[PDB]
């Protein structure tokens, strides 16, 4: 199902390194950021689902038909700058659990992930392979009870309170995390087909089922992810620890749980989660391209060139959760620019049909786009201006 993918995409090393550094750096206090990031992008896949159902085109290619030639070419750079920044993500943290799992540098780490993209991409493996993300999620919600977590501070996280300089910085980390524009542009695509009538009736029917399997998928996510940051701050936040916040730190959180092998599991699932969610970053950015432009590139020829910020970044010397965590930040930054076009072509009957979305819903989505703009433009102001 469609919301298989979009969870595997929303368990990415961008997320491990969001949740992780949040919980280090600022205990339970962006629990609130991550359910509200968690209900925003169960409506936002909802909104892209029920276009790729009512439609039959997803928003790349129907915002490529619709509006005019230069947006469409913005349109269409933009969101390659977004599966950039995914991919990146996504390939630095199969590379960093590489490192984490051998000894290897950042450098082979990297080799040796990209040989490994190789072997996948001649092509069933990744649900296989996101089964250990889900076993370690699973690993997190029993160690967020075995943990003991402070539940005044568990309560007082869930207001909502930005608090501090990079407090605003993290939190939109988490919410391009979790509302991720490549996904935002792909779920539209998944549902695109396997419609055999094309009545409103099965129109319908296929809404409802996919509202019903995201709506469980992200609230499973979520509850992981909330988990894992509550671990994160329980093990790191009030404990003066060095480095406190980097993947390479965050098996500690599963000590108590795993023992001896935390670390080697944890290295496992974080290569099982970035090498997943490369694989759906790559079919998510063919997507984009293939519906913005007509044409596409070879699958392999993007792979070499989506490397290379991944390798220059490794060249840099760079620290590869700071990166990571700045990645989710600009896909935070990418995100109303989806968003505009999904509310305007959700709410036209000329696109929709009988399946035009309830006028409540619309404007629901688009009080979240105003604030995730006004986040966006804070933290523009606190990071250039005073
Ligand atoms: C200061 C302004 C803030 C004031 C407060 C505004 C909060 C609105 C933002 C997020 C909640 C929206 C998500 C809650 C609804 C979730 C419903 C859902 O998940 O399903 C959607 C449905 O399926 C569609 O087709
Ligand atoms: C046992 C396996 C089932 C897992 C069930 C899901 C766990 C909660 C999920 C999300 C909330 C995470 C935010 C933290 C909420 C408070 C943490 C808590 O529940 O602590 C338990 C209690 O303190 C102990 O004595
Ligand atoms: C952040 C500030 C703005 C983000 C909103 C992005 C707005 C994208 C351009 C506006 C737009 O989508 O207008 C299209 C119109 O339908 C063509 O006929
Ligand atoms: C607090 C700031 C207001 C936030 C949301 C109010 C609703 C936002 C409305 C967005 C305007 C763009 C639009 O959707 O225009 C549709 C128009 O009704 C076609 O005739």
């Amino acid at each position: 199902r469609p919301a298989v993918i979009a969870s595997i995409a929303y368990m990415d090393p961008g997320n491990f390194a969001t949740n992780i550094e949040g919980g280090a750096r600022y205990g339970y206090s962006l629990l609130w950021v991550i359910l509200a990031a968690n209900l925003m992008a169960m409506v936002i896949q909802n909104l892209s689902a029920n276009l790729g159902i009512a439609s039959g085109r997803n928003l790349p290619e129907l915002i490529r038909e619709r509006w005019p030639r230069p947006l469409v070419w913005f349109y269409w750079i933009q969101a390659e700058l977004v599966a950039m920044a995914t991919d990146l993500a996504e390939f630095l943290g199969a590379a960093l659990a590489i490192q984490l799992l051998t000894g290897l540098p950042m450098f082979w780490g990297a080799v040796v992930t990209g040989v490994v993209t190789f072997w996948l991409l001649n092509l069933p493996l990744e649900l296989a392979v996101g089964a250990f993300v889900l076993m370690i999620g699973v690993a997190y919600l029993v160690q967020v009870v075995l943990a003991r977590p402070d539940l005044a501070a568990v309560g007082a996280g869930f207001v909502p309170r930005l608090q501090g300089p990079g407090s605003a910085y993290l939190a939109v980390g988490i919410i391009g995390a979790t509302v991720m524009p490549h996904v935002i542009y792909l779920h539209s695509a998944l549902t695109q087909g396997r419609i055999q009538t094309d009545t409103t009736e099965e129109k319908r029917r296929l809404v409802r089922l996919n509202r019903v399997d995201v709506i469980a998928a992200m609230g499973l996510a979520g509850l992981i992810n909330m988990s894992m940051l509550a671990v994160a701050a329980a093990t790191f936040h009030g404990k003066n620890v060095e480095n406190a916040g980097d993947l390479t730190t965050a098996y500690q959180t599963l000590t108590p749980l795993l023992g001896p092998a935390a670390s080697v599991l944890f290295a496992v699932a974080l290569l099982a989660s970035g090498l997943s969610s490369s694989a759906v970053g790559t079919m998510a950015g063919d997507v984009i391209m293939q519906g913005f432009m007509g044409f596409h590139i070879p699958l392999w020829l993007r792979r070499l060139i989506t490397m290379l910020p991944a390798f220059i970044v490794i060249l840099l010397g760079m620290d590869p959760s700071s990166v990571l965590i700045l990645s989710q930040v600009i896909l935070c930054f990418g995100v109303p620019f989806a968003l505009v076009p999904l509310l305007l072509f959700t709410a036209r009957r000329d696109v929709m049909g009988a399946l035009v979305t309830r006028r409540s819903f619309t404007v629901i989505g688009w009080v979240i786009a105003v604030i995730i703009i006004a986040l966006n433009g804070y933290l523009l102001w606190e990071l250039l201006g005073g």
